[PDB]
């Protein structure tokens, strides 16, 4: 992710087939002739899409120009959560399935994985960052506290942001409960709140493994529901 002062991020297309798939996903969704009400509603929950972008002198070098979801924040607190029971897609090999499950074998059980968080602490005027290994360390025993960490400013638990996150996730869940045409693997929710009341972003990102489907995305739903349940329990801290 490259953060542009103009309020966008540039995301470089991943190597094929993933990068091209993500381009096609955005293209399909933000198709200017798209009257599909499912895809029209989905736009609300994605970064705004400004089309494919390449440097003036390098047509080879492909990026997506996306809304920076953090842009309107002063001190954004950012958490990326991979959603679903499976982070491998329907066309993965045995090896690829094994690669994906081994990365985090609790994916089926929990239905989400914290990819990272960046949390502004007021009293130190600084950020705590957690990486891949943080979320991949979390077990059933420690997931609730693992998530809670995101909402700690080093003086209070930001229950406002927790409650707001549930409310926004709920609308995304409603979207998924009303569509049977897309299944989403290894995709994420980007949570943002103000670290400097209820000012929150929750957006879907990372679409290198979104496939056509005939069924409810049950794995994504399970993850949203479980994530909500964790967030709900945190409101009782
Ligand atoms: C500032 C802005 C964004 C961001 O803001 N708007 C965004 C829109 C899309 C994406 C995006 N799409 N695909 N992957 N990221 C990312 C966006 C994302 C971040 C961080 C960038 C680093 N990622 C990594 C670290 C854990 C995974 C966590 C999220 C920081």
């Amino acid at each position: 992710i490259l953060q542009h002062p103009d309020g966008t991020v540039l995301k470089q297309l991943q190597p094929p087939p993933r990068g091209p798939r993500e381009l096609e996903f955005y293209n399909m969704v933000y198709a200017a002739d798209c009257f599909d009400g499912v895809l029209l509603e989905l736009r609300k929950y994605l970064p705004k899409y400004y089309g494919i972008w390449s440097p003036p002198t390098a047509p080879n070098d492909l990026y997506l120009k996306l809304e920076d979801v953090t842009h309107k924040f002063n001190k954004p607190c950012i958490m990326d959560v991979k959603i679903g029971q499976k982070s491998y897609d329907p066309f993965a090999s045995s090896e690829k399935i094994q690669q994906q499950v081994s990365k985090y074998p609790l994916m089926e059980e929990i239905g989400f994985l914290v990819l990272g968080m960046r949390v502004y602490h007021v009293h130190s005027d600084s950020y705590e960052t957690e990486n891949q290994h943080y979320g991949r360390s979390l077990t059933k025993e420690t997931i609730k506290d693992g998530v809670s960490r995101f909402f700690h400013n080093g003086y209070c638990l930001r229950k406002d942001a927790v409650a707001a996150s549930i409310q926004k996730i709920e609308k995304i869940l409603q979207w998924f409960e009303n569509q049977k045409q897309l299944n989403f693997y290894a995709s994420s929710l980007l949570f943002v709140y103000e670290g400097s009341g209820g000012e929150v972003e929750v957006r879907m990102i990372d679409f290198a493994h979104v496939f056509p489907s005939n069924t409810i995305d049950e794995g994504y739903v399970y993850g949203l529901k479980h994530l909500i349940s964790v967030l709900r329990s945190i409101l009782d801290n």
